[PDB]
């Protein structure tokens, strides 16, 4: 009943604790070991103006060469599991089979997986984290085109065949919302489209449409071809953010909030639930929103063994007043009620600390979509920016410590409220590359010294997690 | 006066003898050492139907790993010089600087060059042999676009900076005719365009236009920035084929032949000579043929320290009767006069043995364009196809031996006729990848055993060259 | 008579062209191969707020590991010489001998030296570039104490003994002025005092007194114990800036200008010329200025075989209105003569381009001090800050190119004017750590890519120096 005392014994024996990362944010080795370029290589190299400080992830924090050390950090940490993604163009440098299979890349992921297991850490592997192979992008528009479904399936298949004997927990995509929206609506993330040159009214909906089909075809492939031999499970992971009615009463705000949810989580959750987009979306986007063949619907319906959700912050929503995903939602976001922000800021101004959000979003998801099995796949906060601190100052991440305590507590509540959560993954393991943000933002429970070969050192949060949750 | 007795002492002391190869036909290592894909990787991988036997050059004859052996073969051979090209996307895997500089690729060419020199073999290095980096191709149409001129100059510059201290003889392009015509007119060679989807009426002329400008900008860059410090020379190399009037008399055939020349050699030779295309071409292509700014003309005019010519065969020409380079020439080719072929066939049916052609084409070039310094940069013939021979049978390449004797003799004549030829390079050093032909065609003075790790063994021609020309 | 046309052939054949670095700005491996810490390690680690970005030289541009590449670059560059310094605490981790002699550090410098010589590049070696061993700083305050003279001698003897057989050009100190002024008057550089806590009125005078004694004691040691067997030369390297009277007419301004030169350059040049400090400094500093015993003056007088000057920029000077070196000078610095800036800005607002300054500083030194033999040991300029350019754009360094042209031109002038100038070193070879300014300011003629392992690429200036000055 007091969050600072929360610990492993407040959870069922089989509950899974872990941490995570994605390939491009940590691996480096961009051009080592036969890896091909991804759209994020091109984006950061051709448009350095789009990145704080003009940096990229050629080297990142060099987990590609330092992975034996990360594994050792994970062993000392004590948690059950580690979540990471595979770099598509490291194993298939030309994206599709005819561009060559990269043995060295396969060999890297085998080494990582063997190391995790030799140490009793269970791997959760995500197939895709926005790093589309540049060659598929240049050949046919990547996820714009539906050719991407077949290529994606060849890739998924390669992975199950090589790693499936050991990896028993797969996810097809992570955060597809973010890919679709900032890739094609705002143009702020690779491939940087839409303000032809792009179109925020249309492309985001095709891209999301192709994402979902790719997800579904891969899940079917796994279920029909691998599941019986390998006995693992497959799932997917979604961006979420709690939507709160600016005015508790105005049932017009209650609507705005519920619409904001549809356009973020329903956009992906409805189709794998009933095989169709949500009415709210069909209503306000109308004919710009693609439809599913009925065999497509039949294939998307129930396409998952579990769902993971990533949660960070929350917002107030109210109603609003050529075409564009953003304007299509017809909402405005507010941060305060009468001068009071929904929660304090972290180091980042888009991130307001609101622990109750995670309990809500979890309950809302079980209620609205009826998922039988959930993982919190990402959750965390960033240090305040300050290049002026020596290590012993830098590593005292009180705010992060409290932020994890509070959110893990709320996860525990949601379980009492009947939501079946099988685990929680803190984000992230290492300070790393943060996309448009470059290296200026630190999300890690492990500190990275950029001045001295990416030296790893544990923050207080890390030690707290090991002590409270070791096993 | 008898070709079988020809030897080194029939030539001036400073005359250069050598052999040659191009990167994609011999290196293999397609995806080793950080190399990026070129349009020839994509072509052979995505359209295996365009290649005899569906093969490609991933491994080729693996000079990339076996180069110490090739060097040893070259030392035993005894000739002065070795000509080879650099694979653009081995040193710049993304084509342009922002895609990364590949140290390992640079390191390979340094090793090759140091080895040649440690053995007293002079290297002649060609910058470009049709292997356009796929990334420039996908980003802006490669040589279709004029963006290719700047990228090409960055590439040229990289090479001069890294290798220019040792490499004193450069050529910008080899056989640009073949690239332009079969790349964009017939669609038989990468990138496989033109029967949008291509256009044999227009693209070949833009591509040739961009080739020439790339050539000129690089030569200027070398002359103004490197030549004084490094003291080497730069040049270029052209496809040629002797054109003969079907009827010695019909001054209408005399015209057809001269027009056939313009459209093959004049197309490239006129612009670096006077800074403009030949009238014949301007007449029959008219407004589909691009023009040169006058500063462009001024830059192309005299853009070379020497010219090399590649010669293989000859043809009879007579006059002929939507748009297309082929039909634009208004000629027909014939192989016989009254049932008599212009010369016997080799293993290939497009190759008719006509030694006098090389004397003619050489004299014609000095006469018509006034080149002060010429190298024969390619010349050779192929074995008859026969998988039925054991090595000791296979290596007896009489036809090649005689073919080299006869052509080297005619080169010697042309020199008496006042043409200033400084050297001759037999083609090629190794049996290797022959483009649309795959591995079924053998042009080497060194035999390659495809069944046993690409084992090198000298044919009789090789031993003949060593004995007749050693020094 | 045009700077842009200046080239090697405008200079005597024995004239020497090169480039330069100092150990802490490029080495890294700060705790590799046995190296102990200098006052710069401690300063950047304990007071990161004093460095832009809070960065440090732990890895810098990693010449400790990449020196073979650096040597290859120096080779391709084709200049005669390379100026670098030795890290005192890398060969003696504890500063004094009883602290241990580090074989592995010694072995690094030998490998550097041999690699230079194998490529025909002559090494010019500076013993001290501000990196005082932290052990000596802590034991007795480093250059505050006269104990530093003995230790510095032991350090110099070691280098003479180990490297003297191959190194024929030595310098004891580089820019002692900067060390004394910003270490002890402003407190902006290590060890950061003056801004007990330090005394800007007394320490800089003591530090400077000890720097001069250490310089003389080491020169004496070289001359009496090594010069005969090793046959090399030894001098020292001073910071200069051209001081121009705000009002050409005001004889009061002419004096401010002469006094500014006194307090900057005469401070160090007079003692080695006549064995005492300049009259104006005695006058304005008075009893706070230490005295030389008569036998120290005998040791200082004429204690050099040559002198190097570092030139960057210029200023206008006028008169001024507890104690501080800064106020002692009693002058005021002006940049504008009526909104007419003495010269345009480079990337740094302290640096105003004024090529004639170098001519005057040179002539002024020959006349005022009578130096027989002079090298320009440093001269160069920084790129405009810009993390938005891709590499093809970044490497286009016209301003640095013109800056070198004009300054080199002016060096030629000074030689017509009678100044015996034996060589000129461009500063610097590489973008590298720039003290208080961190990695934000680029001075190299070789670009460094901080995002991808400090990948090296030549800027236009580098290509230009190779071409114009190769030999
Ligand atoms: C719902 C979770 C998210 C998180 O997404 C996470 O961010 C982490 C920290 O960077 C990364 O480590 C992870 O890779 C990622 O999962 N971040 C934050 C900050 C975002 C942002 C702001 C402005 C422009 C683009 C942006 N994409 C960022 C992504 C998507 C989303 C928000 C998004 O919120 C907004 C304002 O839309
Ligand atoms: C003037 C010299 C040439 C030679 O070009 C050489 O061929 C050698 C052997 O393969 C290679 O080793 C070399 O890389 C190349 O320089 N070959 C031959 C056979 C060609 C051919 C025929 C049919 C389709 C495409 C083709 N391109 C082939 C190229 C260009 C040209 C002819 C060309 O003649 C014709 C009919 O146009
Ligand atoms: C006379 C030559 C110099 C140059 O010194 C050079 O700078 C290069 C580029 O950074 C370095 O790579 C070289 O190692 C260094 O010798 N820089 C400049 C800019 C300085 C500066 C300004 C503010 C605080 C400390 C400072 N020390 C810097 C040093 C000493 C001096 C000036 C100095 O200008 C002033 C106001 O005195
Ligand atoms: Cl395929
Ligand atoms: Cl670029
Ligand atoms: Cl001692």
């Amino acid at each position: 009943n007091d969050a600072t005392r929360i610990s492993r014994s407040d959870f069922p024996a089989d509950f899974i604790m872990g941490t995570g990362s994605s390939a491009y944010q940590i691996e480096g080795g961009a051009r080592d070991g036969g890896r091909g370029p991804s759209i994020w290589d091109t984006f950061t190299h051709r448009r350095p103006d789009m990145i704080r400080g003009g940096t990229n992830g050629d080297v990142a924090v060099d987990s590609y060469h330092l992975y034996k050390e990360d594994v050792n950090i994970l062993k000392n940490l004590g948690l059950d599991a580690y979540r990471f993604s595979i770099s598509w163009s490291r194993v298939l440098p030309g994206g599709r089979l005819s561009g060559g299979v990269n043995k060295e890349g396969i060999n890297y992921y085998n080494n990582l997986i063997d190391g995790l297991l030799a140490n009793g850490i269970k791997p959760f592997v995500t197939l895709f984290h926005w790093d589309v192979p540049q060659a598929l992008e240049d050949e046919y528009g990547g996820f714009l085109s539906p050719r991407i479904v077949d290529d994606f399936c060849e890739y998924a298949e390669l992975c199950f065949w090589e790693f499936g004997d050991r990896v028993k927990h797969w996810m097809t995509l992570n955060q597809p919302w973010t890919f679709s929206v900032h890739g094609y609506a705002t143009g702020l993330y690779a491939p940087g489209r839409g303000r032809s040159t792009g179109n925020p009214g249309t492309e985001p909906y095709w891209v999301t449409h192709h994402l979902l089909l790719a997800h579904a075809a891969a899940v079917e492939l796994y279920k029909n071809k691998f599941q019986r031999g390998q006995e693992g499970q497959i799932g997917i992971s979604h961006a979420t953010q709690w939507m709160e009615p600016w005015d508790e009463n105005s049932a017009s705000d209650v609507e705005a909030a519920a619409r904001a949810l549809d356009f973020m989580l329903g956009w992906f959750m409805e189709p794998i639930t009933s095989g169709d987009y949500p009415k709210s979306m069909k209503k306000f986007v109308g004919s710009r929103l693609p439809k599913f063949s009925p065999e497509q619907s039949k294939m998307l319906k129930g396409s998952y063994d579990f769902v993971g959700l990533n949660y960070y912050t929350a917002s107030y929503v109210t109603n609003a007043s050529n075409f564009s995903y953003n304007t299509d939602i017809h909402v405005t976001y507010e941060t305060d009620r009468n001068g009071v922000p929904i929660g304090p800021q972290s180091g980042s101004d888009w991130l307001l600390i609101y622990p109750e959000g995670i309990r809500k979003i979890l309950v809302y998801t079980k209620k609205t979509y009826n998922v039988p099995l959930i993982y919190v796949t990402e959750n965390g906060v960033d240090d305040v920016k300050n290049t002026n601190l020596t290590l012993s100052e830098a590593r005292k991440d009180s705010m992060r410590l409290k932020y994890l305590q509070d959110h893990i507590f709320n996860v525990r509540q949601a379980m009492n409220d009947g939501v079946n959560v099988k685990g929680y993954f803190a984000w992230s393991l290492l300070d790393n590359f943060e996309w448009g943000e470059g290296y200026g933002v630190r999300f890690g429970i492990i500190h990275i010294d950029y001045n001295d070969n990416f030296a790893r050192y544990p923050k207080d949060s890390a030690v707290w997690l090991m002590n409270s949750f070791h096993k």
